[PDB]
């Protein structure tokens, strides 16, 4: 029958039939990851996880590292992980959302960047701030993979605060709690992932892990602003120092630990280097997410390193980059390889003399 | 001011705004491709050209793959290419689309399924017909990265006949030209693909290069269909005879023209292998779609094969696979890596014994 046959769906309802083309794989993947897992840190290891759930995570995590870009006077990410209740809450400063009625769609800001589809602050490619975002779902993903997904900010210019809580894959929602506010402005988003579409009974160890991962992510790629995770601050201060989480207890070929070469080149690329020991490394940051397969960007430090020292000096580099670029593209809903050319960056990377002296005696 | 900072974007106007989620790179890229070129044929060279491009005709073409599924009776495919007027064709026989009202949508059903999005005929996971086709995206995408674009359909059983020409990116429209009919089914789509919006002149050798081996492609992937490529029939017939455009004229080591090794496993399994002398090699295909960087279903059946003879072995291994799986699930929108798990493929490959030991002896 040709009804049955021929169908037109939601937006919603495609969605949560075709959960893999928006969030990625729903199944279980295993693969060697960068975790940080609570007794011994930071440490390379065989990880089982749903990508689909670490990406609505990060979306959230990435959204609250934008704020910093869309205001400078932003100083603190709270991240709070409670396994047990089922319970993310990620919490950031400085300005924000305007609590009033949008005049073209006529409700709150919050409810319709948070509860419709293809809704944000970043379509207009207004270069400066250099976000994550870019395509307006990430924040709804995350709220339609959610059993509960409750959004609050307050914003002091327009003297009012919110709060909003949607339930079952946001196909239901409260009214908007709305309130005088004359204090210091805060977004927090506060959600309990859907773990039957996971098909996992509990945020486990090797999740927890990634996420913990990604905080200290934050930290290590969001200038300018204290991390805290589970109450307490991450002693991580500038590049450098997130790069040392993972050259501790490493040695060279003569039982040396690793020295490391540093130059920030300008604000929009922070670059360190050292010896690789097992091939070609990366670790790379595009606007805070995480490029864990790297891409042009990567190609683009790369190729002027290996410019001075052919492809067989590509492995014995592992380089770390933290880098802004204007409107990222992503090979993947995952992100974790940035395909924009270099050309349309906006900005260069001219790492110095001083640095490519110093990376010669390095390795 | 919020409504100019805050903004709600149509479906189609997001597409547009945001090409790479949906058809990947409107970029240029330069890689090693096999390609199909008018003089020499089968070869593998460097490419450059654009994913996006490649994708929305790819769209059509397993389209016109998924209808033998759909009704086994279809028994040829005509691909033409005109690059001087920038027109592409793709017509096929077998059952046509109902020409009627959709009494639901009220609208002619190939109006809804090529003019509205989210429309589709593989939404219930009927799993039999193992189409390539999921999401319902490929045809509008394709409709909305084209100047013009033609729908004619016919099917006998609701006696009618249905023509509709889109244009400008989908946002203008005839009414549909719908008459009596009596003939044999067939539809054919044609489209001038908006090279504007690719940064392209003209569908240029490489392009055209590439989309004449998916023409070969499907001659080899797709049982009991005739290819015309520009009004010729391509001259393969079963899949063995395709994997020869790839080992016609190479060498092993001492001289001597590769042997290869087939089995038909299953309807939906069937497997060539050769020695490689170049590293792992593969050539895949799920439900017609090429999976050009693999996935799943080439570990899946390499793991067997490598299980006779550690990962040594994969370097001396060219597999082709031209496989059928039950809802493939793809790590990205340009499809080259299929995800799903083997467990839920709908199917297994037991490679007989005789083609282990088949394989032992050729290289
Ligand atoms: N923590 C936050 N602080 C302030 N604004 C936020 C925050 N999280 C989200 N937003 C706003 O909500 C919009 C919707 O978010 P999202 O769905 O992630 O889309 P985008 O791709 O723009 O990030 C953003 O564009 C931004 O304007
Ligand atoms: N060549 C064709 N012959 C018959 N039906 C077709 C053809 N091309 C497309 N269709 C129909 O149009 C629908 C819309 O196509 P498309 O956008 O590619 O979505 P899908 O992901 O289902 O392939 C298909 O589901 C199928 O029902
Ligand atoms: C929009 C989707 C993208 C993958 N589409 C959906 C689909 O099923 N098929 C397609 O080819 C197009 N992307 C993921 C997401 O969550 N947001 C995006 O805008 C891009
Ligand atoms: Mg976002
Ligand atoms: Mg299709």
């Amino acid at each position: 029958s040709v009804e049955r046959v021929y169908q037109k769906k939601t937006q919603l309802e495609h969605i949560l039939l075709r959960p893999d083309t928006y969030i990625g794989s729903v199944e279980p993947l295993t693969q060697f990851m960068w975790v940080y897992d609570e007794d011994v840190g930071m440490n390379c290891r065989e990880v089982t996880f749903v990508p689909g759930l670490y990406k609505i995570f990060d979306e959230i995590l990435v959204n609250a590292a934008d704020n910093k870009q869309r205001d400078k006077n932003m100083t603190c990410i709270k991240v709070s992980i409670d396994p047990e209740s089922n319970i993310i809450s990620i919490w950031n400063n400085g300005k924000g959302i305007p609590v009033v009625e949008h005049k073209v769609e006529k409700v709150y800001v919050p409810a319709l960047i948070f509860g419709q589809l293809l809704t944000s602050s970043n379509y207009d490619d207004d270069e400066k701030k250099v976000t994550g975002g870019r395509n307006g779902y990430g924040a709804k993903l995350c709220n339609i993979f959610s059993t509960k997904f409750t959004v609050e900010t307050a914003c002091k210019e327009y003297k009012h605060s919110f709060k909003q809580t949607w339930m079952n894959n946001m196909m239901k929602t409260s009214e908007a709690k709305i309130k005088h506010f004359d204090g210091e402005d805060y977004t927090c988003i506060t959600f309990q992932p859907d773990l039957s579409k996971f098909k996992m009974e509990k945020l486990d160890k090797d999740i927890v892990a990634l996420m913990t991962r990604r905080a200290y992510d934050l930290a290590g790629s969001c200038r300018g602003v204290k991390v805290m995770f589970n109450g307490k601050k991450l002693p991580v201060n500038g590049f450098r120092s997130y790069v040392d989480l993972y050259v501790k207890d490493k040695l060279d070929e003569t039982g040396v630990a690793l020295k490391v070469i540093h130059e920030l080149a300008n604000e929009r690329w922070d670059v360190c280097l050292t010896l690789s020991e097992k091939g070609f490394q990366q670790i790379s940051f595009v606007n805070s997410i995480a490029t864990t397969k790297g891409g042009r960007h990567v190609d683009y430090v790369v190729d002027q390193v290996v410019g001075k020292l052919p492809f067989q000096v590509k492995n014995h580099i592992w380089v770390f980059i933290n880098c802004l670029i204007e409107n990222p593209t992503f090979d993947s809903q995952t992100k974790e390889n940035m395909t924009l050319q270099p050309k349309s960056f906006g900005s260069k990377c001219q790492l110095s003399e001083k640095f490519f002296k110093a990376a010669s005696n390095c390795g």
